[PDB]
C-alpha cells in the first residue's frame, strides 16, 4: 500500500532488475533507478541489501 509499489524497473521495466529490499519500492532496476522517480529518498545505497523481495 505504501512505498512498495513496483517489481520491474524505474524506466526499463522488463523483469525486476533491482533485487534491493522491497519495503521502500526498491525493486526497480540497479542501473537507472535511485529514488529519482519511483518513490524513494535518494535511496541509491542499500541496493545490494534487500529484505523480503523477489530479486533476480
Ligand atoms: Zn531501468
Ligand atoms: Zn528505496
Amino acid at each position: 500500500e505504501e512505498e512498495f509499489q513496483f517489481l520491474r524497473c524505474q524506466q526499463c521495466q522488463a523483469e525486476a532488475k533491482c533485487p534491493k529490499l522491497l519495503p521502500c519500492l526498491h525493486t526497480l532496476c540497479s542501473g537507472c533507478l535511485e529514488a529519482s522517480g519511483m518513490q524513494c529518498p535518494i535511496c541509491q545505497a542499500p541496493w545490494p541489501l534487500g529484505a523480503d523481495t523477489p530479486a533476480l
